[PDB]
């Protein structure tokens, strides 16, 4: 039995990469159904309830610059937010959340039931259909057959499927992943340890939204066995609404027998209970040899693989593939040819690469060889490197595209501003001035040179009376700021 | 494997019946394990998104007036509230509501895991553990053992805990069961539909708590083929946050072939998209003849059967008996013997003798042999009813048995003073009686002897100035009102 309606794009799974490569082609235009086992059940976060960290956050960044969901979903999720190294210097930074894993589900599922050109039904797969060689639909569970110009592949494999797929010299693999307990927070004495709350002002994941969207901010809690160096075990809580903890740090892998001991032997959690058990699910995939840079099979014509079955673990990992799939299975309908980052554009832009060449994701350490390279694909700066071409192919809609444009405009004004508003030795304003400046003023310098200064920063720079009022767009005078003072390095 | 902590009573299943058996045991005081598949799935309504309706209302109230959660549930869940028969009289009324699935969900998740003695695990099943006949705990499908006193088991059956059970002269039954459709209120028409609303003011299914505790109330849209007396079925909004409708009426049991039909053959629904499918699961069941009045097993002692394994369908027929399995299971633990309400007290009285005896739910138009017990037996009246003897055995809380005597009190105090307070033929105040007395006044009569005449209502009646300013308790106006009202009917 076919289905009425033909479809454009078909996503299998939706699972964290499924559900990005679903909204991509979506807005993309094109007329797309995702497929799914459980619908109850989308943006379930199965591992660590967290959105960020090294690399992690760079890869968000990059999506949400493309458009996708996971950064606004973040922004309405996160119970507590923080950027790792806030310490250091610009292209060292990355930005990591706590998620309350009810309202990310909630928040998952909505933006998908109110997407445009994107429907969605509540159902297994059996296997797919292929004009010998070039894909051209699925077929469902329960008989139901639809048809398709490109697809999407993701969570689910592992068996009419699964055969089909060894039918062809797919180099196989093996993944051994699991999860710690989780524990009843009712039954953990917290008073005795110290707690984690989040950097203030509030980060925010999206280059769009903003701190009032986020909800009631949380803290975490530190503990450890029994500060001599001690290894530290995090307890997140699993959600606002929830009495789980996420035992962050405590081994995944182990029978329940020990289980309970590497927990109760903690502090504050002595008559601890467990209240879902720890466990290790190996599940196979495929080699990602296998895959042209734009993530569609060598193989079989039309078919796109992302997240799970290239062996990556990780949201944020899965979650570029999808877009990076969902776009091209996208463009691919549309009877254009697909799309793929550069290696120097971004970290999607690796992170394909490597997986397409070497079949795996590479430590973060090694995302970028030099200095500039690690300064210029930053994650606060994706936004000016990405946006704009996602904008030329679909991805990216007005009210994005509009505040991109408002953003740009206030760069290219201010810094053109500070060229060219220069104070002298004594225009009379040279008082106030060296005030917070370090070594005494004169050589006549425009703003410009003299927030290249270490001691200068555009905020306390601007509160100077000859260089007006400063900018009201806070995420156009970071860029500005560091534009100058770390793009002196580039020089 | 054993477990370290002994436990007095295990759930199995905590679906409906379980949830309720579960917060049962505990609140009872004794130590209880619920044992579950899956605890980001408590509270979900896989049938109708509904609390209530002619019977259903009548046992909803009763658990709530012994403590239970659904009542308490629904009020924090319900999107449109409605008292069927408002039109007629108290032993008639019935009240049923809409539920936003995530919002009960949430509701019963939160509820369980924060209460006292009770203690949640997420896992599975393999068997149980019976000291030969006697029930001593039971061994989860990771081969985790735990021990009790006494169990309580509801979905999940249906190897190794089968066939045990066939081990016995168990009757096995068997069950159809499915549900409809489900539809993309995106893909629907509403301008075209009329609506309905909900009852003003709003009913509120708890004794307990008001309709400042209901969410956001909506409508539901009445359609049918294509008013020449059709046959209309009803679009039911899933929840506040979802797009989904169940649209009552239309055939559970159904091929897709169809399926799509009878939808979009609809006014309204034109070209309508179906979410998820709809379909049928036949599952087996025991007898319930092979139970106790307390729901033990006649067979293995410590054993009680409540909700699907007795052949019921329905969430208000599992949530009676799960309370009553609970309570008992309970009662077994602390070595007393356990209850079974009879006929002429609650409905829960003759589900569970039915059950017991005839093996089955008989239709509600039976439920009252008489007249008396239909109107004795009324919903809005259970408290007064059951509330006690549950408080006399540990379900119901001081919360409650404050609010519950309180009102005992309202009733008493006000029916007396009625009793009591005489107007005479002119006492001068007899001038603007009359204005709203049918008949002419004069005989000389207390406050009761004209609130019996069917022109008088309570509140109207206390407007009149000899007649003090009325309660402020409007339950126990309610109950004061029918009770000299009605009450004349049992005279």
């Amino acid at each position: 039995m076919f289905y009425p309606d033909p479809f454009d794009v078909i996503i299998i799974g939706g699972g964290h990469a499924g559900t990005e490569a679903a909204m991509a082609a979506a807005r993309m235009g094109q007329q797309t159904l995702l497929l799914t086992h459980n619908i109850d059940t989308l943006g379930q976060m199965s591992c660590n309830p967290a959105i960020g960290g090294i690399g992690k956050g760079h890869l968000v960044k990059e999506v949400d610059a493309l458009g996708g969901l996971m950064a606004k979903a973040i922004d309405q999720a996160g119970i507590q937010f923080r950027i790792l190294n806030a310490s250091k210097g610009p292209a060292v930074r990355a930005t990591r959340a706590q998620a309350d894993r009810v309202l990310y589900r909630q928040a998952v599922r909505t933006a998908l039931e109110n997407q445009p050109n994107l429907m969605i039904f509540q159902q297994a797969v059996e296997d797919l259909i292929v004009e010998n060689d070039r894909v051209v639909g699925a077929v469902t569970q329960m008989g139901l057959k639809f048809r398709a110009k490109a697809v999407v592949l993701t969570v689910g494999t592992f068996i009419p499927l699964s055969r089909r797929l060894r039918e062809l010299p797919l180099r196989v693999g093996r993944l051994k992943t699991g999860t710690p307990p989780r524990i009843d927070a009712r039954t953990i004495d917290f008073s005795v340890l110290a707690q984690q709350h989040g950097d203030n002002p509030m980060p925010v994941f999206s280059f769009m939204g903003n701190a009032s969207q986020h909800p009631q901010q949380v803290p975490c809690y530190i503990t450890h066995t029994n500060d001599r160096n001690q290894h530290q075990i995090f307890l997140e809580p699993e959600g606002l609404t929830s009495n789980e903890i996420y035992p962050n740090g405590i081994s995944t892998s182990l029978p329940f027998d020990v289980q309970m001991q590497i927990v109760r032997s903690m502090q504050g959690m002595e008559n601890a209970k467990i209240v879902r058990p720890g466990y290790a699910i190996e599940y196979d995939f495929f080699d990602p040899r296998d895959l042209k840079p734009t993530l569609e099979s060598k193989f079989i014509q039309g078919l796109f693989f992302a997240g799970q079955i290239n062996g990556t673990t990780g949201y944020e990992e899965a979650a570029a593939q999808g877009l990076l799939a969902g776009l091209n299975a996208a463009r691919l309908s549309a009877d254009k040819e697909g799309w793929a980052p550069a290696r120097s554009q971004a970290y999607l832009g690796v992170l394909v690469d490597d997986l397409c060449t070497l079949g795996t994701k590479e430590p973060y350490r090694m995302f970028t060889s030099r200095a500039e390279y690690r300064l210029m694909l930053r994650e606060d700066n994706a936004d000016l490197r990405l946006t704009e071409i996602g904008r030329e192919l679909g991805l990216v809609d007005d009210e994005r595209w509009a505040r991109f444009n408002e953003k740009l405009e206030n760069i290219e004004r201010e810094r053109q501003r500070l060229k060219s508003t220069w104070v002298t030795p004594s225009a009379e304003a040279a008082a106030e001035v060296n005030a917070h400046l370090t070594a005494p003023l004169s050589r006549e310098a425009s703003g410009e040179d003299l927030l290249r200064r270490p001691e200068m920063t555009y905020e306390k720079l601007t509160t100077l009376t000859p260089f007006a009022p400063a900018l009201t767009d806070e995420q156009a005078a970071e860029q500005v700021e560091i534009q100058v003072k770390y793009e002196g390095y580039i020089a």
